[PDB]
């Protein structure tokens, strides 16, 4: 089964969405380096209907499968990225939210 | 100019689920009568890391642009379907957060 990986991320203090976009640039490099994340995006919340104003920034991954996530998962270049996005939010990780759709 | 519109839901009370499944029909019916609208694809959160407990179903609609996610916006069956999943949510409307990333 085919897995949506969804982050959205609320930015805290000076510099957050300047480190949030090279987490960004890091993972745009890592995602041809594994097979099973098809497609990875990135970009601001536009929340045209006012439904999610606490998080103005996010990102999506395409797995092929659970296997697929728990290489990204483990992989050197994601665990740098994601401790900057922690470094980078609200509470840290409380300051993140994660989706995990099967599709 | 790219617009991926995610909407995750809060289910609330008896039969939610069952009519949220009424309106997913609705919206695959829907979604190859609409050219803009490139992919539609939904179904359970698994939520592998805790981190979105609150939101056990969602679903993705990837636009072209703006134009595409206005027509989709406006289409009268969008609207009944989104009707049945207001509905179906906690508190209503307040039940449904709905991101708009431009990717």
């Amino acid at each position: 089964g085919m897995l949506y990986h969804l982050v959205m991320l609320e930015p805290e203090g000076e510099g957050a969405m300047d480190r949030i976009m090279e987490a960004m640039a890091i993972l745009d490099g890592l995602a041809p380096e594994l097979p099973g994340l098809t497609e990875f995006r990135h970009g601001p919340n536009r929340d045209f209907e006012q439904k999610s104003e606490r998080y103005p920034y996010g990102f999506l991954c395409t797995f092929t499968d659970k296997a697929a996530l728990d290489a990204y998962a483990v992989h050197p270049t994601h665990q740098r990225a994601g401790g900057m996005l922690v470094a980078s939010c609200r509470n840290g990780a409380d300051g993140i939210l994660v989706v995990d759709l099967e599709v």
